[PDB]
């Protein structure tokens, strides 16, 4: 009836090839995909919101139906303001499944129009998370295989600034 | 190029209020939803394919973008013949998550256009499964709260016959 | 907590259902632990429609009685039909289940919610096994005994003897 | 002649309708229930111990066999000093199940009279956690449906103090 | 106080037990990896007492041999009875099992502890499958083949042919 | 036919009877076992690297084919420099299984000669972790049953300095 708009929220600290694959797949199935970068009040992020947004834009801007927005506040309010059809999340592991199952039910209690749909990662990206990529990079491991080029460069800048 | 058609496969033996809720939710997000009832060769289902199809049609036929079709079970071929955008599955528990994660990866190896999207049930349906409903009904427990009216009647017919 | 503690009606009765085919030291430990916490424990041996049992109901009940009859607040009863009806007819306070693994946790979480939908007075409490019994299950004990492995460390004496009788009868 | 006394330990930061339901259920099965509010060694809790105790008392004081006590130190020592029959914990998710399975075995090694009994939440509270309620309230979402009245008011006081 | 590396008694022998009904590319990858780490690998095909396997023991052994016979330190043997006795008679260093999923992890964790109770020299080592084989099981391959799906991507050539023979005989 | 050299990495903060059992078991199966203590800079450790290495050496030095070495954390580089056959990890619980499954796949992407083999603990050690042992010792619980003697003494040194 209305054209579909899906929100893909996260901290994207930084964006990885796992995120890229999910957004690519989502962009084939929904009219509009909003990459929604939570400022991340607490759980302080390595990269600034601005840096995170720019890395997302550079990594995914080739997809013409994808938008990039920073947000703060509640997911469920952002959902309503965006007039979204659903939220999209990736499920890598059992702990993700459990957490998102709970969140979807809480958010649906907060707004009965809330919806959450899930994808599972492609096998070659199944282990990739931002947290793990940060840990490898922090120990000066090479993360080139797992993240876009701009992210590799951003990590190099971060080391030169003493992280 | 860009209307969406999603397959919701299962044995639906019988359909439950959980299935109804997932199909209803899916019908709001995709242009077309195909309720695909696997004949279930490997299993011996309690209800015949014809009975299962009829129960699905009666429970969901009010949704004008939902179709009902029997099929063999071989999901990836059915996906291709239906020119589907994705397969939809509900994930009730951790064991479902693991099994479907594997199947999605296997199916994607068989057809790189395969896609699988997942929904998690609302908490008032999270405990309902067909298997469990069958066991309760077999021991003449009351399943009225968990299944459509037609399903209650079908169970009554089954008692008057065998079972 | 409004009924006076002297009263029969303040007392707790818990059902511990299972097929007990056969009872193992794991079951004995759970019943012993439960018997310290509840006034009455009912070892409720499901006849086991489906998944046909090695030992008869009568044999299973007798093995349970021999293994646990020293606990004076434990009863032993066969049942068939729905757990939730048995719960109501026994006037139980709760059902007790042991959780050995994640798949148990999962299944029982669901069952408790279904059973509570069927009867709003239903309750389910769970114990986890002590680490010395965590690897024991009846299924596994049967398989070992069938292949004439030694199960003496895992089951009461009477169960060892029952397995010996079973071999003498051509399992 | 022996009464049962069960300890329900937690940080209760704040107490939620989930906790209320578990304590209510436990109070029907044991002679005495002790709501034991751990000071919360690190991972500092939004509400003070005193505030948390008061919220628990107001939420559950209608149950005449329930007591409220702050504690610090090892659970197993608290258990012994309270002459408890068992500790009660709720199991929301697989990660809870695994952690408590381990803790029960460790605590039994520390004191062979230790016992731990578990309840699973009813489906209408399965999605509630304190952590999540805090995050929602912080972003001025409405938590009225998930927590007692006094907790709503306590959150309002916290906002008026700039959180 | 170690046996010298020249000695036969420094050598490792690992048993990889299963029903291999049929062998899959998942099994092949695990045996290949294990063959690089242990001096001898025994592919141990459990007859599958009352499991009613699709392929005969002889067929299963032949398929394993054809799929893995290029690895010169791998042997192929049928067995029946208890794993722990087979372990002892083979003078094995360990049993090897693959862990695909959480349910595998839990089951094998338990079995290793039970088997160690039966024989304190028992050992079990685990590998996780390579990502491209993570979903593959014999059970699943059988279900796909039964519905005449194509299993060529997941099993060795000989297994594809064996399935074709099975269809020509009505399966 | 080459000799086998297996790395057992961790923070060993401190070593426990669980670690001792796994190393003992591994030492029976491989020609060489390297207890590899990650310095662990972030997620800072209670015991110094030097102390951790010495506790490992005292606890396991009776096994003549076991070596003790500090390293940075970057496992896949350490693997290559050590010319290792495999990495060994213990899997205590489902969360360990999932995390290590992912790490093995990441590491294999980084180096196709990477291998990871897993043991599961004996049931008498299944509940022991360093994290938990630290917490118990900190709250003056007795950890004698779970750790080597030297580790008990190390905790006493820590108490004498006011921890």
């Amino acid at each position: 009836m209305s054209k579909t708009r899906v929100i893909y929220p996260g901290t994207f600290d930084p964006i990885t090839n796992g995120h890229v694959d999910l957004v690519t797949r989502a962009s084939r199935m929904f009219d509009e995909v909003v990459v929604a970068i939570a400022i991340g009040h607490h759980k302080n992020p390595l990269f600034s919101l601005e840096e995170r947004v720019a890395l997302a834009q550079s990594s995914l801007g080739h997809l013409s139906n994808v938008e990039f927005v920073g947000f703060d506040g509640l997911l469920v309010n952002f959902f309503k303001e965006q007039k979204a059809t659903a939220v999209l999340r990736g499920l890598r592991a059992v702990s993700d499944f459990e957490y998102e199952f709970q969140l979807a039910n809480m958010n649906r209690q907060l707004d009965p129009h809330f919806e959450a749909v899930f994808l599972t990662p492609s096998e070659q990206y199944s282990f990739i998370s931002s947290t793990l990529i940060r840990e490898i990079a922090r120990l000066k491991g090479d993360v080139t295989k797992f993240v876009p080029q701009a992210v590799v460069e951003a990590f190099e800048r971060k080391h030169q600034q003493g992280w």
